[PDB]
DNA sequence: CGGGTTTTTGTTAAGGGCTGTATCACTGTGTAAGACAGGCCAGATC
């Protein structure tokens, strides 16, 4: 569920910060998705499951 | 025959670095195509 949350927060991260490296940005997004509650990634996980079922 | 427990792969998030082909202006160069100068007539004329 954290993968779709990271994918959805990547544009927010690029808007809040200019971005220096994709690796550090991805690490920070993963750390944030792990520190936040699991309910925050529920619609993201639902959209990921929908995209997996459609493809 | 069938779940439990355990042992291995995929997934997309991304701007990068790295490596493998595909292409692009360049000409040159081999090749059938189809035209053309004769060759060989059979018919018209004095």
């Amino acid at each position: 569920a954290f993968f779709l949350f990271c994918s959805e927060y990547r544009p927010k991260i690029k808007g809040e910060h200019p971005g220096l490296s994709i690796g550090d940005v991805a690490k920070k997004l993963g750390e944030m998705w792990n520190n936040t509650a699991a309910d925050d990634k529920q619609p993201y996980e639902k959209k990921a499951a929908k995209l997996k079922e459609k493809y």
